[PDB]
């Protein structure tokens, strides 16, 4: 039932408003993925705010863990449509924003573009099912947190081992087989943490220099980052990792 209530907030498709009459240079493709950022930000809000013991937790607490994820679970979404309209092939950034090869060269992140593609190869290396996605992608929502702690620690770490419980769930056959489906997942999700560290950098580089490099940010973004830098920067975040 905790999982029928995923499928059912589960965020409807967010195009990216691309205009293809338009050149694909470096400033053109960034600030686009940024608008579209910028959309997915409000799907991603809405949907926290639904799940089950999101409301519970403090308003600080829950601000504080959107803005300390965002970026993975948006990356990881990424990756999941990718492999169910791409089988990994491409970035399906967007229905109307799909990054082929002559795109991710022109947006000067090859390589993060890369970065990316590879977590959409382990959704098709590991079969992930919708269920095992969608339980995942909350437990990216509670991975990332202030290393000085939240203000309703006791309800979070309810709210995470539910979480963890009902993936468990998504998992169940063979209880040895559960087992190493657990940490395989589990070892993908610990993997989002190096990603995103290389994700952000570029994101705070490029929000930095936003008007002398033309890299447009919307102001759903621009506020979430202007605080989150400098937490990051500090070194204030730590990940719960499930992995030695
Ligand atoms: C959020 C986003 C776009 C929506 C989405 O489905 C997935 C991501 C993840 C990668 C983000 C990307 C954009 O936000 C543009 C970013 C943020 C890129 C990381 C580097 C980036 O290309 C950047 O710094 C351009 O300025």
């Amino acid at each position: 039932f905790l999982i029928s209530i995923l499928e059912a907030i589960e965020p409807e498709v967010v195009y990216a408003g691309y205009d293809n009459s338009q050149p694909d240079t470096t400033n053109y493709l960034l600030s686009s993925l940024n608008r579209l950022a910028g959309k997915q930000m409000v799907s991603v809000v809405k949907w926290a705010k639904a799940l089950p013991g999101f409301r519970n937790l403090h308003l600080d607490d829950q601000m504080t863990l959107i803005q300390y994820s965002w970026m993975s679970l948006m990356a990881f979404s990424l990756g999941w449509r990718s492999y169910k309209h791409t089988n990994g092939q491409m970035l399906y950034f967007a229905p109307d924003l799909i990054f082929n090869e002559e795109r991710m060269q022109q947006s000067a992140m090859y390589d993060l573009c890369q970065g990316m593609r590879q977590i959409s190869q382990e959704f098709v290396r590991l079969q992930v099912t919708y269920e095992e996605f969608l339980c995942m992608k909350v437990l990216l929502l509670l991975s990332t947190v202030p290393k000085d702690g939240l203000k309703s620690q006791a309800s979070f770490d309810e709210m995470r081992m539910n979480y963890i419980k009902e993936l468990r769930r998504a998992i169940a056959n063979n209880s040895s087989q559960n087992w190493q489906r657990f940490y395989q997942l589990t070892k993908l999700l610990d993997s989002m943490h190096d990603l995103v560290g290389g994700l952000l950098q570029f994101c705070f580089y490029t929000f930095v220099q936003s008007q002398a490099l033309s890299v447009e940010f919307p102001e759903m973004l621009v506020e979430i980052i202007s605080d989150q830098l400098p937490k990051v920067m500090a070194g204030m975040a730590k990940p719960l990792l499930f992995h030695k």
